[PDB]
């Protein structure tokens, strides 16, 4: 559920200004070359944006990222995990 519902909600955390520098830092993991990396390359983005990759999100992305089993994150997916841990981010 993490990207079907929580996606609809990150956007409106999220301003397409964000987004604009969200995109950019993710393009260059692109996986699949379209719209998808893996979940993994988020520890060089997270710095990018100052998000912390903690324990949670970790446990968190195989159970409820990949219960679609991807094996990667669409930005749809991407998206989420970072509005996740910033929104609580003090
Ligand atoms: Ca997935």
């Amino acid at each position: 559920a993490s990207m079907e519902d929580l996606q609809a909600e990150a956007r409106a955390f999220l301003s397409e200004e964000m987004i604009a520098e969200f995109k950019a830092a993710f393009d260059m993991f692109d996986a699949d070359g379209g719209g998808d990396i893996s979940y993994k390359a988020v520890g060089t983005v997270f710095r990018m944006l100052g998000i912390n990759p903690s324990k949670e999100v970790l446990d968190y992305l195989k159970e409820k990222i990949d219960v679609d089993g991807s094996g990667t994150i669409d930005f749809e997916e991407f998206l989420v995990l970072m509005v996740y841990i910033m929104k609580q981010d003090a």
